[PDB]
């Protein structure tokens, strides 16, 4: 079996991408946030605090004839942006972009915390990262993916995430028009349940490239490129009135400043990263203060291979009995 679904920006930044789900039977289509950096389908429903639910679209468990509750299972998530949320597990059919898994452990949030309030189009998120990151208990569930994987064409996943535009995740095979040349594959560790690599080095503008080691996730679910406080202060220097703002959290920059390019390695190619990528626009409406796309991640304990990064790229998340990840440029 294959699948494949467009996913689209919520707001004019890609600030984050949403993809239609199709939950239960009949189908209650929620868009959910597809993140490679967690492992848990939960979305909003009809069990979550009234009070904690504000135009999201919500999972009725009770109208779908295939919803079963997973007795005794519960779940609760907190994200790196200190976001949370937890409630009861049902199991029902999920179909996404045509591939349909039975049996799929749904997260129905009874809490969320205010920020998943607060955006009226994420409806939930749907987790890619590996099975071992789930957070259900004292049952821990598979992922739609793992779920997937037998039936599958091919045990794979595809990212090819638009720039100010939709684009499209593909479920068991790879789409050779979808990229420029070849695609690059470089080893996977599984140790922390993400999709954890290496990138080989960078490169800032029309400079040189630097080699050097750099350990990362692959995380559709975080906006920005998080990277080592030294390569992030190499690539803001290159622009004129950029710093680091503690009352902001990051590095701004002249809204009217045109940004160079980032490069990133991967094995011995190249993808490039425009600089109108790495411009997420005023801090706040009218400002000429303007956020940047590369941030440091020294205050993380891991660097965090973004939409900014991941936009740039076709990318395979590859999940073979030894995973691996590809990356082409497009
Ligand atoms: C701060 C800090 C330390 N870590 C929690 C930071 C991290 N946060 C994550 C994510 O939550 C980011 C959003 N997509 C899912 C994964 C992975 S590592």
């Amino acid at each position: 079996s294959t699948g494949s679904a467009t996913t689209t920006p919520i707001d004019s930044l890609d600030d984050a991408y949403i993809t239609p789900v199709q939950i239960g039977t009949p189908a209650q289509t929620l868009n959910l946030d597809f993140d490679t950096g967690s492992s848990d389908l939960w979305v909003f429903s009809s069990e979550t605090t009234a009070s904690e639910v504000d135009g999201q679209t919500i999972y009725t468990p009770s109208k779908s004839t295939t919803a079963k509750l997973l007795s005794g299972a519960t779940w609760s998530i907190s994200y790196g942006d200190g976001s949370s949320s937890s409630g009861d597990v049902y199991t029902d059919t999920v179909s996404v972009g045509g591939l349909t898994v039975t049996g799929q452990a749904v997260e129905s949030a009874k809490k969320v915390s205010s920020s998943f309030t607060e955006d009226s189009t994420i409806d939930g998120l749907l987790g890619l990262a590996f099975s071992t990151l789930n957070t259900v208990s004292p049952t821990q569930q598979k992922t739609f993916f793992d779920n997937a994987k037998a039936s599958l064409d091919s045990p794979v996943f595809t990212a090819d995430l638009g720039y100010h535009a939709p684009g499209t995740y593909n479920f068991g095979f790879i789409d050779t028009t979808a990229y420029t040349g070849s695609i690059t594959y470089t080893a996977v560790s599984t140790k922390q349940g993400f999709w954890e690599w290496t990138s080989t080095g960078y490169a800032v503008g029309s400079g040189t490239f630097k080699s050097t080691s750099i350990d990362g996730i692959a995380d559709t679910g975080t906006t920005l490129l998080y990277l080592p406080a030294t390569v992030v202060s190499a690539y803001w220097a290159q622009v004129s009135g950029a710093k680091s703002s503690s009352s902001v959290g990051g590095y701004v920059f002249p809204c009217s400043a045109t940004l160079p390019s980032f490069t990133f390695g991967v094995g011995s190619a190249r993808i490039v990263i425009p600089g109108d990528y790495i411009d997420f626009g005023p801090i706040s409406t009218g400002s000429s203060s303007c956020f940047g796309g590369i941030q440091s991640s020294a205050g993380i304990g891991i660097n965090i291979f973004g939409d900014v990064a991941l936009k740039a790229a076709f990318v395979v998340f590859n999940g073979a009995t030894t995973p691996t990840l590809g990356f082409a440029s497009k």
